[PDB]
């Protein structure tokens, strides 16, 4: 790991100088989920290139920034636009604004993500509330947590079978349903897979066998780090694909779609969101 | 990575002017199918060593040559020796060569390999033509294609479920029937692990649960660095030996019985591979 | 790989020379299985900080040492405190010790460890004598020998589907009935994944769907190193704790209780080590 302790409390104290918006709720939005940034108010926008040791967004479009401000009776902070393993960050890079957050107070990580169906009873536009996942790339060593620890922000040794926080989702499927919405709800397993090319067929399968119901390229590492510190945890995947599992299909799995799933049916998590924060508590 | 798009550019021109030869084709022979570089006419070979910017082979037996020629009315560029990740070379030094094909202007890729058969029809000698493949490693980050992505080359995310061209495995199947063989032509799914040691009878089984039908080290890099420059790819694996599945047995396997298999019937995919060339479109 | 033969040879002659000890079974105490370490007669003690070459044990308490003696009726060396890459060390480096070890006229390693228990017939205090293991890491490309591979230790390709040595699991079988016991002496099967952070219950169902008995973070490494030495290998898992595999529990795994399984029934493997020393040849 490449930072210090110092580094992360430097970044937390520059932003704490430079804005007077106190964070409680840390968001990552997920692709195609940016938009979720215009329903703050009071926004205050921050490039991540302007922010020290933030890690600087290559080329995806050169759109990174952290946002802070109001969303539905809570103090935000949301990343538009999130780092990935695949394009060559390591694990403690991609996680580095997680452990800012907690230093800036933020007590609550919300994460959101597009991502390929492996469960056949998904359909192209579903919204899959995270139950647990299966960290491929860390049972081989991509785990954020590899280096020595560092108690000030936790144990060497932390619990993920309780990652994904059992009050926020109950009250996730409840708020759903207070809304009156066609589709359920769906729920279950992420499976983070490094990327960045697609999955085979052959891959679909296994990651299928494994139990997995959704894939996607990140959110995990996340996740660990977050817990790690003691936030509380909960977020979803927006299907934007069912991935190809039989070789009959002659379609293939692209970039373009998926930015085209989180087009239409993106508002629709945008609201849940912003709904949801009135059951976060404080 | 190591690479700029420069290097890939000035090795292209470099072997491009000191070759009157214009591959087409470009063939990685496996290991004992090294042979197949005997077919070729006109050749002209290449010491991996005096050619720009080539990753230098250690001490497999410091043979390591690319050779140019005509193979059954095909101009060919073969690699006799190829790099694999458990020699100690980064993904984007194992594929370099797959990138300066591209600009060397082949729009196929042949790769052959020897595996361990992990589908119990196999039988040693026989030839399993490649449908499909699960990347273990790419699950965990070591994918080629980590890092910044270069538009010249490809998309950032390409996908990969139609990577084995289906058309040349029809004509290949056609082909080997149209020579009248006694075994029939295997087919299925081709799993890469790291290595160098070989699989434990519980990890054999696992690579069975997962539905793969051979093992290797090597090839699946080469195959997404293909197919992200939109080469057309085929290949097949020479089952050496049949991976130890039950503690009943007392074998252990040998990188000797590998290259001993690829002695006797080896020959026979250096013929197979000649005359599917009439196969390849142009 | 940052260690040349000469390192591993310069780290042994050093050892050789500062003790008139010449071990010829080297024994890996797990975590919480330092105690028997207290066992041996005309005990030597070496920080591992004052020994050429070795890692330098960063803060797991800064207890790491290799210390000589003799163990009913065998010259040890044993290890209290192992090096894990959930700690940064790259596999080179927590494997180094067990080069070193034959370079010392080792023939014998011993491999103890805590584990988690993926096996439902498995309780907390029992006892795993490792048949077989998967290594996870290692498919992706986290394996020791990752690198040139040098003769002088061995091939390029071991086979490890014998590395557990039967002779040893038989009359280790034996042992534990000779001396009559209430619990059977469980045998099974070890996972490696990397860690630090504990399973989730998709990850805990996926490593028993994969025909895992227990799982640890280490032990695999060594043993891969060792039988690429030519040594004989044997060892077992200290159950201490069951992995949740169903949502229902709602306790977590944490690395005080794996401390306090391995403080009672700690000392029950103690015993069962020495005494299975004198079914160790010579
Ligand atoms: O089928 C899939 N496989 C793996 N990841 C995704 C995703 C998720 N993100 C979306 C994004 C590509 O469009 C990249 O960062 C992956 C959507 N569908 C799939
Ligand atoms: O049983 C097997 N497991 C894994 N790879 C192979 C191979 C393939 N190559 C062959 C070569 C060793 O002889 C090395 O680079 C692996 C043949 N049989 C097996
Ligand atoms: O449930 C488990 N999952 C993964 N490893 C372990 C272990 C083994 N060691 C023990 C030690 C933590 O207490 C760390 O190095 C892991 C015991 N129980 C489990």
């Amino acid at each position: 790991n490449g930072y210090t302790y110092e580094d992360y409390k430097n970044t937390a104290e520059w932003l704490l100088s430079h804005t007077k918006h106190r964070p409680q709720v840390a968001i990552i939005c997920g692709s195609g989920l940016g938009g979720l940034t215009d329903k703050l108010t009071q926004a205050q926008i921050f490039d991540y290139s302007e922010i020290p040791n933030f890690p600087r967004s290559t080329v995806p479009g050169h759109a990174g920034r952290l946002v802070f401000g109001f969303l539905n009776g809570r103090a935000c902070v949301m990343m538009q636009g999130r780092f990935h393993m695949y394009e060559g960050y390591p694990l403690w890079k991609v996680t580095f604004p997680v452990r800012v957050f907690h230093l800036l107070g933020v007590d609550t990580l919300v994460v959101t993500n597009a991502a390929g169906g492996l469960n056949p009873k998904f359909e192209v536009g579903d919204i899959m509330l995270i139950r647990d996942h299966i960290n491929l790339p860390g049972f081989s060593g991509q785990n954020p947590l590899r280096g020595p620890n560092d108690e000030r922000f936790g144990d060497r040794f932390p619990a993920m079978s309780d990652a994904y926080d059992r009050t926020m989702r109950q009250r996730a499927l409840s708020t759903w349903k207070q809304m009156g919405e066609q589709r359920e709800l769906q729920e279950g397993t992420y499976v983070m897979v490094a990327g960045p090319s697609f999955e085979t067929v052959a891959e679909c399968r296994v990651l299928q066998k494994l139990g997995a119901d959704a894939v996607g390229m990140s959110t995990v590492p996340e996740v660990i780090v977050a817990r790690h510190c003691g936030l509380r945890v909960f977020g979803f995947s927006l299907i934007t694909n069912k991935v190809i599992m039989d070789y009959e299909s002659l379609e293939k799995a692209n970039g373009e779609e998926v930015l085209a799933a989180g087009k239409q049916a993106a508002q629709k998590l945008e609201q849940f969101v912003s709904i949801l924060m009135a059951s976060i508590p404080l």
